[PDB]
């Protein structure tokens, strides 16, 4: 009765992956909710595997280079993130699940996952494309290029830097689809059209609805449910009236509900393998916006798990008359 | 030119469902509103019959029965309401409207409206089941209760209590559909299945489209429109964004929209005799939040009236050059 | 690659339309937001053509005739708009962008783009009619009733009055289609039945989607495209959930993206040659509430003139070895 019995989840504090301070406290926004709890509830059994402990360095340490800020950090970081993620994946299945942290950590987690898994496809789901290369960055931001150094058609637009040597390139453009897609630059259009990277923006999803949106990006990464899946979820591919606590909020997003129908079909399929959570800020916006946001993210996670809005069955059945209680029913005799 | 030319309106302040104080504030939040003004704009004439009183025992006089809170001030209050509702309905057709209160109201309302109309259907647009029994009732709160006292084929799992007599149970489950369904507890879902209750979840609407999903649950429980209509429509089936200030929000709800096709769609049936709106609180939420939860509640009214979005025409066109008033057209002679 | 590669920008900060302080800023809200830059980022020349100023006549000037308040402002007003947006028209082809303001524009803004294209369709994005004639406003507020003067049909139904005699109607009921309808007066219902005017309500757009709403709509006014396109867009035609800030917020309205299909669709023509965005007041919410509402219509305009949430390609594409920078890829050798 249970596609997944047993889950693994990892806390990942990245914060040098974009300026604003506070999606360090991700993990701990999620480990405060009641979703440990829910998940319990619905008879799998949660492994809380710590936090991995991200490498920051002192700014005299990791200077600007090519325009980035904090690549040092960020190789460093990445290249721990990604032992971890391999241990875990190779100690029905059992998921691991991610929290973030800025969407930087993405980088060592499909790394790491690939290392397991090197058959398994992306399903990235944002607002942004976050596949910058350095060279075309405006902000310098790494939560803004994790995938450009992951996919193997972009490695001449990478710049040679010796610390980089041990991030290599593990997807090919073929197994990567997006969905939420709404704020583009131009030159992760040209890159995503150019090699053929299978996306759903907002403006597909207004057209053809998320069932076929879903549908079509499984079928373009995943056509026969052969491979592994990694999740990655940027909470900002919802609308901001429902996840405001993050840095770069688009308005026109993802409803709650269509964000859930992604989950609920990437957890049905069996091959639901990493899913990642990125991008909560409990330092923005109010304590309301706050509890919204974390409210979301809660949902969405117990989703990815199989949680169903249609309703569990109990694992032991009450009955009235096993407890030596007279029942109406009875009574009426 | 109108389905329904009167109707009456009925308070019921229930406030012993559930712990948070401020249902009973309900009925005024309504009467406050300018949903009498509007409806007679529309030109139905609808009669104020007051407030039905609850009865609130003392601490002391209702003690916890099998784990149920106010057991005693439910049986006595849905007693006194059963026989004001069937007074009222016994008294085209001319629609019952119902303000609560919390949702522990429905077992008195319903009771009281199959005495005068024992083959009704019932359609509960709710985010919950409200059909726990008692013994399976986490909480014990009777709003989370209503339906199984009242459902045929959940008797024997019902605790006999001697002032629970005159509650007799006048549903079969074959009359009963769901819409909106997005948090039932297992044992809910259990009997919901084991008795073939049709029910529409979030889920269903999701996937089905909420057209579909009003016109399979009419299909279900009123094939050809021949029984008389009950509309329990508990408030935070809306999304928690345009009703907020309600006890138990779930995120992921009804539109606004979906909840006025659902009212839309039932009025236009004729069969529309008694629809009962659960589980305002003013008090809970900011003073912007209760005017938004205000305002939902006064459009799902009105379009259960008959209210149309398309518009309605005047019940007397009115002419310029009736009052004597050159147009700008005569003039131009 | 670009359907349009200039436009202008024209501001019209009426408010003696209505009685609520601050559309007169509507103007300036627009200029403060990023969307100067964001137009450029795309390629298209935009030009600030200022703003019209509007006759604001003191009270001892302008009583009420009628029951119109401020008509005299208005008519002077309306000649003073239409003189302007003619010379601008006559002066691909070149959108002009307008922001206001309150709606009363609207009967200049058309009569002088009807001037340079008697030949135009005009579709009306809006909660309201906007097409109480006068004898019949409830409010005498002028931005109800932009459109009664200009609708040949209606003409025996406006008041003579000699200051009027300069506002010919140039529009037939043929030619006008609304989207978003959801609080119609009795008598506005009355002449778009009665006249024919093509309208889309929230009903229809609940029952039909968006797309075949836009598609439908089209067809009525423009079926082959064939006629400049003035699209009249108040932003209350928009959910109060995103955009607050304005005097006559109406529940249940077009969501963000809905309003954006509209607009990309329009635009996407080839016909749009006017496009005013109405009834912004940034002194009506919150500052958040203000932010939303200014969020939404920059987003709104972007989509007017041809923004792709689907991202667009870039002028000149970098290239990482044309900097003379080693790549990973070249490294690899
Ligand atoms: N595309 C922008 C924004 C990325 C935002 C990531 N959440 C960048 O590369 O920096
Ligand atoms: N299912 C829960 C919640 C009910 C909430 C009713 N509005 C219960 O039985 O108490
Ligand atoms: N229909 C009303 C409201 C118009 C609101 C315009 N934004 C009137 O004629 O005054
Ligand atoms: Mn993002
Ligand atoms: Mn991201
Ligand atoms: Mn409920
Ligand atoms: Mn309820
Ligand atoms: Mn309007
Ligand atoms: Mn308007």
């Amino acid at each position: 009765k249970l596609l997944y019995t047993s889950a693994n989840f990892l806390g990942i504090p990245t914060n040098r992956g974009q300026p604003k301070i506070g999606t360090y406290q991700g993990p701990e926004l999620i480990r405060k909710s009641n979703f440990f709890q829910l998940v319990a509830e619905d008879g799998i059994q949660l492994t809380d595997c710590g936090d991995i402990i991200p490498v920051e360095l002192n700014e005299a340490e990791d200077p600007q280079r090519f325009g980035m800020k904090w690549s040092r950090s960020f190789s460093l970081t990445t290249l721990r993130i990604a032992e971890r993620v391999e241990e875990l994946m190779k100690q029905k299945s059992t998921p691991l699940v991610i929290v973030g942290g800025d969407h930087s950590m993405a980088t060592g987690t499909i790394l790491g996952h690939a290392e397991a898994k090197p058959d398994l496809c992306v399903l990235w789901i944002d607002a942004h494309g976050d596949i910058n290369t350095p060279l075309n960055s405006a902000s310098g931001n790494m939560h803004g290029m994790p995938l450009s150094f992951l996919v193997k058609e972009l490695q001449d637009q990478i710049p040679w830097l010796d610390d980089f040597e041990g991030i290599k390139p593990c997807l090919n453009a073929s197994n990567i689809a997006y969905i939420g897609l709404r704020d583009l630059d131009a030159h992760e259009t040209h890159d995503i059209r150019k090699h053929g990277i299978a996306y759903f923006t907002m403006l597909d999803v207004d057209r053809m609805g998320i069932e076929a949106v879903i549908k079509e990006a499984l079928l373009a990464v995943n056509p026969r449910l052969e491979k592994a899946i990694h999740l990655s979820f940027d909470i900002d591919a919802l609308d901001p009236l429902v996840a405001p606590s993050t840095g770069t909020a688009v308005p026109g997003g993802l409803t709650l509900r269509e964000g859930l129908r992604i989950c609920e079909e990437v957890s049905a399929t069996g091959k639901l393998s990493v899913v990642e959570l990125a991008e909560l800020n409990p330092l923005l916006g109010s304590q309301e916006d706050v509890l919204k946001t974390q409210s979301s993210a809660v949902h969405i996670l117990r989703a990815c798990l199989g949680h169903c809005r249609s309703g569990h069955l109990p694992f032991k059945v009450r009955n009235l008359t096993d407890q030596g209680i007279m029942s109406r029913a009875a009574h009426m005799q």
